[PDB]
């Protein structure tokens, strides 16, 4: 009886995995049969969570506090990574922050708190990854589907910091061929996290989100576990050919 | 389990050999019972079925042409019939042309799209009103829709492909059926070598393999595609597993 | 002069109704002469090449059911025998299409591809043979082909996305001719056909509503279109070649 | 008729000094619009460009302002106004280009290129927005290489594909003015840029001439020609033209019909 898109004897560490989609990614990876790092830099005891839901399912896990704005911390996290597990299989980008306002109200501290996580983190967490990781890797990064097929007003730091990431992606593809390791994106939709309640509100958490359903083919949200298995696929062998790619799972959103 | 398809029922287009056969032995291989669709092929067809026996699912071929619009009707109740339910239809029958502009006949068009783009309309259309709910369907495109030279008749006949899965999507929705397509790229078929033999300057004076081989060293996984690379990536999409991959077009390719 | 056409005959398919009415009008404008090309509105092709006679540029109306290849042919020989030449031909002619995908009929598909996908790919080569050096080939989308996806318009929304990887193909084939291939892909543009899609109230009440969808805050028309299709086939426009020019104004 | 013509209007142009920019802000001259030349670096060019553009019956001037500093940008915003009396016209052209692996590259290095190419243009557009007449005109440039794959360029193309993703939202936020944003995705435009990319990507570089690997790449091209400034400068000229109005949001490619 085939088991596919499985990652025993694997590692695979997740920047901001502690909550929200992140988290999930841990989980599924750990699910699948990877050992996982569990990078969080706020939420400590969220970690400990998601160290301890991947042990409950037969799979190894260790929390890593980390600031991804801060490249030395990125060269640390991934050089204690490798000292921990032995080796590192698969590196998952997905550490994000959101900013809402217009063109005109946008200022050069916002614009820097945005990019120094979502595009210049996303960018050295890759670069750290392709050093410190085995041949026949796996890099993901995420991404939005705001970058260009949305178009949110109002959205457009948040949106330009996630367009980056998709021209990264496909270039990355040919500089991380010489040791083997694939990269792709993920853009999630309107995955249901702090951070969609923190967008919806532009009331209730739960009453913004039933409209949101309203407008996916298959009426419900997209949850944190909708992105995680994609991502699954993608760092797993057999979705090796999916290669310089941006995927988008919106639901038909 | 995860990406597997126990107790589903499957139907792919032009399964005898190539990316349909690799495809339908690959979703057996994940629990599906797969239909086995040809249109020139028992032989491979009726192999095909027996791979799908042997690893322990199920599979019929039902022969049917799939520019003739009642042999789709007829592929799909005869589908309906033998297993009882349908879950999944993958639409993969094609065909390439090459030529310029200038030189393309109405006769060499009509044989294009009748089957490319037209056919697999109208596999979609009786995928749906024969689907259960929660079932799932998938188109196949090319890389090449959105630029090598005289490739036009057929690369425009995929972007047809790549407008229609959005929209199906949309439509498709109200039984919570999933549209999306698979936009292959440089696969190791009798597609792909009748290809690389126009496109590379050489082509009849050089080998199929040698050809093949120069294609690898493209790819920056420096390797050649295979109909199980694709057959992975439809798998996942037609699993439940997928589900939140809806109205897309995924271009497996490698980097190339 | 700037993005003139003195010197230039055009060819726009059917140019006397709507967006190509408009196109035909403006290549006149800019000094080109014009073949107009209709197939069941002669009345309104008429109107369209005396008004291009009345800014003081030459044209003629030529018959052809862009469907049918015969029909496509001729209206080129003609067009090349009257003026001796063709440096630009716009491929205008479509129809538009509603329905769920359950409900799309052989005939329907026919009906639509016919001359949306077909008709222009084989006005194209037509255009190919037939165009002196330099020359231009326009072709029509749709901002659905991708950019946006609405309910029950997967038909025409295809016959739409074959055109947008014809034109990237084309423009390799046609550089042996130094032609540049490219489309404009109108997105709610008034016009005859807009009302049909608008009713899926009044006319001017259902654009009322349209208006709210562009950033500038109005609907599209021909004029909007033409201005674009006049300056890929200008001389200044050559650089632009192989492309998709979604024109919506935001939406 | 005489038709894009924008006279009356007011235009600036970043890095109008030489290659792109300087044919970007001859052509506005040329099409009737007063022009501001910005610069950083190289006040002798932007001098020539502003002389070149006098000569042909319009009005322009030169200001110095690295648009690094966003402080500059607002200065050069502000004097532009100051000098002319208002702003139609916001062509952000201001760019650098950078080679390397994603291992080899820095800290440094990527704020070379995001501080200019990003961060810049963004804050360019942000400025515009604010000193522009209702009706005007925002470019960006972006490139060809941003999602249309070329080695050892994720930094360069990367800091691209942020202005794709800016103009499309840029265009809505901008609406309230009645003012449409749009990029230009230009290819190999022979400039001191295309030839420091022709010397990397080609098998030996160094051991050709400039011209040499112009030449070569010229027979990729379906017109058998390489792309100059002129060819962009005449895509820019259309779209803050009033006829150009109903293209708004979009990222054009001016290529040539390949790489
Ligand atoms: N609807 C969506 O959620 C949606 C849609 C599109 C894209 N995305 C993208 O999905 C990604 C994750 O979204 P989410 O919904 O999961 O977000 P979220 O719930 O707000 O969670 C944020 C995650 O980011 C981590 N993080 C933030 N700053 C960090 C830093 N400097 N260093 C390390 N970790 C940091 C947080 O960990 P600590 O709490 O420990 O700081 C937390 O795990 C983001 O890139 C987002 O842009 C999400
Ligand atoms: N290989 C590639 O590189 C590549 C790249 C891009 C896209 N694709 C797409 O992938 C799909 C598979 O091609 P392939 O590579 O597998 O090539 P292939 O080996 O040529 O396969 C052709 C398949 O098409 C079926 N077919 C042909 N005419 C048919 C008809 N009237 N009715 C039903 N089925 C018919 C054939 O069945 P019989 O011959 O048995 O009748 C055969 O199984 C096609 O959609 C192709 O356009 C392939
Ligand atoms: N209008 C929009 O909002 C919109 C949006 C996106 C795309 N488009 C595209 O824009 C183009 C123009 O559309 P429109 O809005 O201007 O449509 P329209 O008002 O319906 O005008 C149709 C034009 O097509 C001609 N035509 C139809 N069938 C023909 C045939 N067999 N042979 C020759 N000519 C034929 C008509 O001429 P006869 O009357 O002589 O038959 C008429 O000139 C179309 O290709 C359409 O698909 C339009
Ligand atoms: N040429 C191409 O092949 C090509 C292809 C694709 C995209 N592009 C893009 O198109 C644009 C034009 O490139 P190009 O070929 O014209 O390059 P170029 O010859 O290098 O010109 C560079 C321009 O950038 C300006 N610049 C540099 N740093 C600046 C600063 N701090 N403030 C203001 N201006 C500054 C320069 O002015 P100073 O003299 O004052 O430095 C000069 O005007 C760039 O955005 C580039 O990325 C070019
Ligand atoms: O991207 C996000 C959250 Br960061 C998003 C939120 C709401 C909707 Br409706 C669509 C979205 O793409
Ligand atoms: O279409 C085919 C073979 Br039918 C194809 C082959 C190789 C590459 Br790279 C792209 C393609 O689209
Ligand atoms: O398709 C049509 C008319 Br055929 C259309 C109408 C309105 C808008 Br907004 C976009 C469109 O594409
Ligand atoms: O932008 C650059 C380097 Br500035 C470029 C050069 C040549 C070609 Br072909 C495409 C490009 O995008």
């Amino acid at each position: 009886l085939h088991i596919p898109g499985r990652l025993d004897g694997k590692v695979a560490l997740v920047t901001g995995s502690g909550r929200g989609i992140g988290a999930a990614v841990a989980v599924h990876l750990g699910l699948l049969g990877a050992k996982v790092v569990v990078n969080y830099a706020n939420s400590p005891t969220h970690a400990q969570k998601v160290v301890d839901e991947i042990k409950q399912l037969g799979s190894d896990a260790i929390a890593i506090k980390a600031d991804v704005r801060q490249v030395p911390e990125i060269v640390r996290l991934f050089d204690e990574a490798v000292a921990h597990f032995g080796q590192l299989d698969i590196a998952v980008s997905n550490s994000g922050v959101v900013s809402f306002g217009h063109l005109k109200d946008v200022t050069e501290e916002e614009f820097d708190r945005v990019f120094s996580l979502n595009t210049r983190g996303q960018f050295f967490v890759a670069r750290e990854a392709y050093k410190h990781l085995n041949n026949g890797g796996r890099i993901i990064m995420t991404s939005s589907n705001t970058s260009r097929d949305f178009s949110v007003p109002k959205f457009s730091l948040y949106s330009g910091s996630k367009g980056a990431i998709d021209s990264f992606v496909r270039i990355f593809s040919k500089d991380c061929g010489d040791k083997k390791i694939t990269v792709n994106a993920v853009a999630p939709g309107g995955t249901v996290t702090d951070m969609f309640h923190d967008v919806s509100q532009h009331y209730t958490p739960e009453e913004r989100q039933k409209m949101a359903a309203h407008a996916s083919p298959l009426h419900r949200n997209g949850f944190p576990e909708d992105i995680a298995r994609v991502v699954g696929f993608l760092v797993s062998a057999e979705g090796e050919w999916i290669n310089g790619k941006v995927l988008t799972v919106d639901g038909g959103a």
